[PDB]
C-alpha cells in the first residue's frame, strides 16, 4: 500500500521515539532517542481499514497477532493520546462474543469483586482490596449520612457500598440490580446479621420503583451504560427517587472535552456504552433541577485500578489463556492497558457528583472538611 501513509500516522503518533518494522521486514526508528517500544507488522493492514477507524483496525490486527508490541501497550497508548496527529486522537483515522462469568473475573479483580473505579489513599500504593473498601467509605463520607435515613443505591453489584451502609453508617439501605447472579448475595441480609431490618436487594429495573424516595441516592458505574439519549431520563430518575433537599452521590467515567464511544470498545468490551462529556452532565443534571453541590476528579485512581487489574491479569493469564483462546488474552489486555492510558493521558476522566434536589448543600455541612478521613 503506502509507506507514505503509515510513516504519516506513525511518526506524528508518538511524543516519544518509537521503532517500527513492516512486514516487507524493514525497520525505521521514528524520534530522537533510543525507541523504547517497538512495533511489528507481520501483515499489512489495509491504509482504508485504518482510515475510516484506526482503532478497530489496529485493535483486531494486533488480537490477530498480525501487529505484535515489544515494550508497554499502555505507554504506547498514553503516547497516541497526547499527539493531535495520532492514530487515536487524528480525525483522518476516524472516517465476536466471548464467553465470560465469575471463574474469569474472580482471577484478576480483588476478593470484592468490585468492577469498578478504586480509591487509592496516600499511604496505600497497591493494595486493591484496601483500596475498593476505601471507595465506598469515601462515596459514604460524602453524603455526611444521618443515623436512621434511608439510602438507594442504584446498581448495587455484590453489595459492598449497601452492606457498609447498613453496617457502619446506621442507614436503612435499598440496593437494586437487573442480575440474578448479584441478587442471590440476599443471602448475606440472611447471613450477615438478618440485616433484613436494615438492608433489601431487589431483582429489578431502577427505572420504575414507582412512587418511593430516599434521603439519599449513590449510583456508581451507571450512566456509562445509559447512551447520550437517555441520560436526561437518568437524572430525572436520580431526582426522583430522591427528598426534597436529598442527597445523590453520581459516580461514573466523564470526558472533559466532549462524549464519545470508541469502535473497538464498543465492539469487544461494552457494546452500546457511551462516555458522556462534563458539559453534557452538567447540563443533565441541571435539567432534572438537582443542583451540584461538589464535584470531584478521580483521574488517576482508575488509572491505577486498571493497572492493578493488568497487573493481576497477567499474572493469572497462563490459567485464562487454557480456557480462553490466546485471541482472548490479547484483547482483554489490550483493553485493560488502553483503558488506563486513556485515564493517564486525561483523554477520559471519573466523577464523583454531589448532587442535591434543592438549593446546593442545603442539608450537608458549610465546609467539606466532613469529607475526609
Amino acid at each position: 500500500l503506502e509507506k507514505t501513509f503509515y510513516k504519516m500516522m506513525l511518526s506524528k503518533s508518538f511524543p516519544f521515539p518509537v521503532e517500527v518494522t513492516y512486514w516487507d521486514g524493514k525497520s525505521e526508528v521514528y524520534g530522537n532517542g533510543t525507541p523504547e517500544i517497538h512495533i511489528t507488522f507481520n501483515e499489512k493492514i489495509p491504509m482504508s481499514d485504518i482510515t475510516k477507524n484506526a482503532s478497530l483496525a489496529l485493535g483486531e490486527a494486533y488480537m490477530d497477532k498480525k501487529i505484535e508490541i515489544q515494550g508497554s501497550i499502555q505507554e504506547l497508548i498514553n503516547g497516541a493520546y497526547q499527539s493531535a496527529d495520532s492514530f487515536m486522537r487524528s480525525s483522518k483515522f476516524r472516517k465476536s462474543h466471548y464467553d465470560i462469568g465469575n471463574d474469569f473475573y474472580k482471577l484478576w479483580l480483588d476478593p470484592t469483586m468490585t468492577y469498578s473505579c478504586a480509591y487509592f489513599t496516600d499511604d496505600n500504593k497497591d493494595d486493591l482490596e484496601q483500596a475498593q473498601i476505601a471507595k465506598v467509605h469515601h462515596i459514604l463520607n460524602k453524603l455526611h449520612p444521618e443515623k436512621g435515613k434511608t439510602l438507594l443505591d442504584i446498581g448495587c453489584g455484590w453489595g459492598t457500598l449497601m452492606l457498609t451502609a447498613a453496617k457502619e453508617y446506621g442507614l436503612k439501605v435499598t440496593g437494586v440490580t437487573l442480575s440474578e447472579e448479584q441478587y442471590k448475595l440476599v443471602q448475606k441480609k440472611i447471613y450477615d446479621e438478618g440485616l433484613e431490618d436494615v438492608a433489601e436487594v431487589k431483582l429489578e429495573d431502577y427505572r420504575e420503583l414507582g412512587d418511593q424516595q430516599w434521603d439519599y441516592v449513590t449510583s456508581v458505574g451507571m450512566f456509562e451504560h445509559v447512551g447520550s439519549e437517555n441520560l436526561g431520563e437518568y437524572f430525572k430518575d436520580v431526582a426522583k427517587y430522591l427528598k426534597n433537599d436529598g442527597v445523590a452521590l453520581i459516580h461514573g467515567i466523564t470526558r472533559q472535552q466532549g462524549g464519545a464511544t470508541n469502535a473497538w470498545i464498543n465492539k469487544y468490551i461494552f457494546p452500546g456504552g457511551y462516555i458522556p462529556g462534563l458539559v453534557e452532565i452538567i447540563s443533565r443534571i441541571e435539567e432534572a433541577n438537582l443542583q451540584v453541590s461538589d464535584v470531584e476528579m478521580l483521574r488517576r485512581h482508575y488509572q491505577r485500578t486498571l493497572e492493578i487489574w493488568d497487573k493481576n491479569f497477567n499474572n493469572a493469564r497462563p490459567e485464562i489463556e487454557k480456557n480462553m483462546g490466546e485471541r482472548f488474552c490479547r484483547m482483554w489486555d489490550l483493553y485493560l492497558q488502553a483503558c488506563a492510558a486513556s485515564f493517564e493521558s486525561g483523554n477520559i476522566d471519573v466523577v464523583q457528583y454531589l448532587l442535591t434536589k434543592g438549593p446546593s448543600g442545603k442539608s450537608l455541612p458549610m465546609t467539606r472538611k466532613y469529607m475526609l478521613n
